[PDB]
This record gives structure tokens, C-alpha cells and sequence, in this order.
């Protein structure tokens, strides 16, 4: 399991960034028997089925037409954002999300660490905002289920 | 919209029958916020979402990858289309897996007093039009 900390973003960074637009959305609500999620990852499209009272995750790749026909059934349970991949001066990789639609102006930065004490030793750079690693509200599903 | 009566089948009929194999299953349980169903209709494959209704055609590989997540909520059967001597069209389903030996015959009528006047032929069994147990989702959700 990866080790990571997540922060608000105080200032968008300069430097080398790779941008990927992302759109992801739930067809189901958390109390359903299964979780069915649609995602677009750049140029490819997937539908994922998970069941915890199922074995146990299924993923099918779908085409753009299948995706856009079903997308409207995700309304109100969606996260759309552009994700920027970069690297801090010390070499830690980061992923910086700039959220679209009603989640604007949220921006989040997530950092991955190789030792789970490089993680505890981490000194955030000044462009990072407040840490939200523990805040339940900033988890992906929480963000998708929040409302305008 | 259409008028129909449904019966058990006492004797499989002779005569001209067209056969279509069918497999259809629910990814969801009736208490879910949506209904998501997978169906194979002979040579083509669909996923349907109801809450609005959405239908997407899928290919065989998409279908057979998701099919296992319908286990316990499925109906598999061969449907035969025919016509009674008086011309009423019928659909006769021969169920597979644990629903065997069930066979059902459904008849459609143009007027509701053709429906009320209908005299079933001897090969039909007891009528189940009103039995909730023989409805499609009820059949899908019943268990071995
Ligand atoms: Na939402
Ligand atoms: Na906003
Ligand atoms: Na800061
Ligand atoms: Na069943
Ligand atoms: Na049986
Ligand atoms: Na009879």
C-alpha cells in the first residue's frame, strides 16, 4: 500500500507539468448492493463494478459512445478535474488536481513517499496549502457525492 | 398497450417454431437506487439502466466479462415463436438451469374480448397471468 499525504494548494506551481483531463462518476449511491463507476482517463473509457457483499471487482473498457450515453446517469455524483503530474526539487512525485464544475476552486496536491518516515519527515514546500490527508471530506467519493 | 395471457405448458406443441436462445440477468438487487440488467438476445448483447432508461449495446466480450456478476439473479431460456390455428401469435419459453422444468406460453390478443373469449388449446396448462411468482424478475430472483 502506497504512502501519501494530501494538501490544499496555496499557489499553482511552476515547472514541468503533465496534464490529463479526467471525468469520473457513480451510477450507484453508497447504500446500493454494488458500486458502478464510469471513468474517462484521457482518451480511454471504463466502467467498474465493485461488490463487497459479492468476486469482486470487474472492469470493462468501453468506447466513447457507450460512455457518453451513460454519463448523464452520473449527474450529482461526479468529479471532473485536470490532473497535473510533476516532481518536487528533492524528487518526490506529485499529482495536482484542479477541479471543474461546482467543486471549483478546489485544488489538491497528493505526494507519494518511498519510506513511511520520509512521509513523516516531509516538509511541504510553500506552495502547498493545509494538509487534508485525514479529512474525510476530501476523499474522492466524498467529493463526488457533495452537492452544488 | 398489449393484451396478453400467460400459461404453464402441458405439452410442447408441434408445428412451425422459431427458436431464440436468451440469457438475461440483474447486476442490481430490487432495493438498489437503479436497476442494471444484462441481456443476450441471440447474437447481440445489451446493458440496460433504469432509475429514465438507458440502453447500450455491448459486445460479447463485455457481456461475458460482466455476466458472472449476475449469478443468482438470472433467467436463461429458449424462446419459441409460433402461431395458433386461429392465428394468435404465441411465445413459448423453455427455461434452463434451476428453473427447469418450467415452460411458459404467452399469448397476445388484438382486442380485450378476444382475450376474454380465448379458449386455451389442450396443450396449454394452468393460467398464471396473475401469479406474481411467474413474472420475469420474480423468476430471476428465485433460487435453487
Ligand atoms: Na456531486
Ligand atoms: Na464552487
Ligand atoms: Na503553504
Ligand atoms: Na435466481
Ligand atoms: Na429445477
Ligand atoms: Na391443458
Amino acid at each position: 500500500t502506497e504512502i501519501e499525504r494530501k494538501f490544499l494548494v496555496a499557489t499553482f506551481p511552476d515547472g514541468e507539468l503533465h496534464a490529463v483531463p479526467l471525468r469520473q462518476g457513480y451510477l450507484t449511491t453508497p447504500t446500493d448492493s454494488i458500486e458502478l463507476r464510469l471513468r474517462q482517463q484521457g482518451t480511454e473509457y471504463f466502467m467498474t463494478l465493485k461488490s463487497e457483499g459479492g468476486r469482486q471487482e470487474y472492469e470493462i473498457q468501453i468506447d466513447v459512445t457507450q460512455f457518453e450515453m451513460l454519463w448523464p446517469a452520473t449527474e450529482g455524483r461526479r468529479v471532473e478535474k485536470t490532473r497535473y503530474s510533476g516532481k518536487l526539487p528533492d524528487g518526490q512525485l506529485f499529482e495536482l488536481d484542479v477541479f471543474a464544475g461546482h467543486l471549483s476552486p478546489l485544488m489538491l496536491v497528493e505526494v507519494e513517499f518511498l519510506s513511511e518516515d520520509a512521509a513523516q519527515a516531509f516538509i511541504p514546500p510553500p506552495w502547498f496549502g493545509e494538509e487534508v490527508t485525514e479529512d474525510k471530506r476530501y476523499k474522492n467519493k466524498a467529493l463526488a457525492l457533495s452537492i452544488p
